[PDB]
């Protein structure tokens, strides 16, 4: 724990707590690429247990990365291509809409328009297929960029389908296992329910429900330490041993779309660095992030550059996280909190860490 490390990063998030009132929280610094941990507060008020390195937050849409890469590790197998028609893995999607809308388009939520969530009145197999063979799309494939769990949530259950495993099996065989985050989760064991914090809203006690899609768009929880790990792994995947991993690893940084300032890679979102942090702030706040947007194609999509700040915010209605590093400096922060706090108040306290060890 450089000093300086220190400096910053109490000087920084000491002043986030206390101001967006949150009860417990753990971060990570990644500097030249060694971890360094922080923790606050509490995991569970009621029971006066603390935030340490082994609690599991939940990552709400951090969970996208995982999604992205286990997609580029079925890529890079020879499974999947991002070109190939989402009919091809859904043959009884048959509803002529679905015409020209590629697993690209799922992914990186380009389709048309897909909604933000599913309805909760999707509980079934049959109920989603119900869903989307219904779908009306506001705007022709690959025009308008709408953030949509219902869309990369799609893209995760079909990439994973040549494989024969479920979604949570091959993420845990192909992404989790090799990377040795063993306190990673989908669903938590009894074993590991202790390490479970609650997540907060309004004062109360909650956890995420479970939904359609929910594993593949929303539904990882995970420890600082595995965090960590992750942004390490993102970091330099070529430290990484496994091949079709490794190249999943670089593809779902590829940047396939622009809107304004922002790439859209697979989970991941990427802008060049040296970025400009009203940039990064401001296009956190979710009615910017989550709004409709035109995007031009990157024809053909840029590989993984250097030189980017990437990054994931992600929320439960009880937890609020935010992953973001630079590959080019080996530099990265992993901020867990188990309470939804505003997206901008996370990147501005991630930018001045980052800026100052920068
Ligand atoms: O605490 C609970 O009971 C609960 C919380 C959130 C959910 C849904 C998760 C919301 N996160 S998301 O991926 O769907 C999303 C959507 C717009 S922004 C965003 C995010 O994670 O930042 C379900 C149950």
């Amino acid at each position: 724990a450089p000093q300086q490390i220190n400096d910053i990063v109490h000087r920084t998030i000491t002043p986030l707590i206390e101001q967006q009132k949150i009860p417990g929280m753990a971060v990570a610094v990644i500097y030249q690429g060694k971890p360094y941990y922080f923790t606050w507060g509490y995991a569970d008020i009621a029971k006066k247990q603390p935030v340490t390195q082994q609690t599991l937050f939940e990552l709400g849409s951090v969970s996208k990365t995982f999604t992205g890469v286990l997609g580029g590790d079925a890529i890079a197998r020879g499974e999947i291509k991002l070109s190939d028609p989402t009919t091809k893995y859904w043959p009884e999607l048959t509803a002529k809409q679905w015409n020209g809308i590629t697993l690209l388009h799922l992914a990186t939520y380009t389709a048309g328009g897909l909604p933000l969530q599913v309805p909760d009145e999707v509980k079934s197999s049959s109920d989603l297929l119900r869903f989307y063979q219904n779908w009306q799309p506001a705007w022709a494939p690959g025009t308008q960029r709408l953030y949509a769990n219902s869309s990369i949530g799609l893209f995760g259950a079909l990439a994973v389908k040549p494989s024969g495993l479920s979604f949570e099996q091959a993420m845990q065989t192909r992404v989790f296992q090799p990377l040795k985050l063993n306190h990673t989760w989908i669903n938590v064991p009894p074993a590991e329910e202790k390490n479970y914090a609650w997540g907060y809203r309004e004062g109360k006690a909650v956890h995420v429900s479970p939904g359609a899609l929910d594993a593949e768009a929303y539904g990882v929880k995970s420890t600082i330490e595995d965090m960590a790990r992750w942004v390490q792994s993102n970091l330099k995947p070529l430290d990484i041993n496994e091949k079709t991993l490794q190249q999943g690893i670089q593809l779902a940084q590829s940047r396939y779309w622009q809107t304004g300032d922002m790439y859209q890679g697979l989970g991941w979102e990427m802008l060049d660095w040296p970025v400009n942090p009203d940039s990064i702030i401001n296009g956190s706040d979710n009615k910017i992030a989550l709004a409709a947007r035109p995007v031009k194609a990157i024809t053909p999509p840029t590989p993984a550059v250097r030189a980017s700040w990437v990054h994931k915010t992600g929320a439960t209605g009880g937890f609020g996280s935010y992953v973001a590093f630079i590959p080019e400096k080996e530099l990265g922060i992993v901020m867990l909190a188990n309470k939804n706090y505003p997206n901008p108040a996370r990147v501005d306290a991630a930018w001045q860490i980052l800026n100052a060890l920068q």
